[PDB]
């Protein structure tokens, strides 16, 4: 069981760490990526929400995640990418200056579906100018 944490300060860093996660050979692996640049928070949060829409995640969950991404005084996005036990999950936490955190999970049935989602996220982030 391995937990890695990174502070992500550019879009290229975000793409690099998704790659590192996929290529990590551990059976049980967790990467936690922290983003504090509000412009990058919105870029990446909107990309996750769009990827979730394409993946047919619960529409009300996506609507709530967009609400969090659009909220005033956003200060932190934390993305936890987890493969452990029988679970394949991405957790999204959006935090504001007042310390209020909204959290969301996106589950996958297997490893292949999770890596396909991560590749979708990379494609969406790559389109950004």
């Amino acid at each position: 069981k391995k937990l890695y944490e990174y502070t992500v300060t550019t879009l290229d860093e975000f793409l690099e760490k998704l790659k590192e996660f996929i290529l990590n050979t551990s059976k049980d692996k967790i990467y936690k990526l922290t983003i504090t640049n509000p412009k990058l928070i919105k870029d990446i949060g909107k990309a996750i929400a769009k990827a979730a829409e394409i993946a047919d995640v619960d529409p009300k969950e996506i609507e709530e995640m967009i609400k969090a991404v659009e909220e005033n005084e956003l200060t932190k996005l934390v993305i936890t990418i987890e493969q452990t036990d029988d679970k394949y999950v991405i957790k999204v936490e959006l935090e504001n200056e007042d310390g209020l955190v909204h959290s969301f999970e996106i589950y996958f049935k297997n490893k292949e579906e999770m890596e396909k989602f991560l590749e979708l996220l990379e494609k969406l982030i790559s389109k950004l100018s």
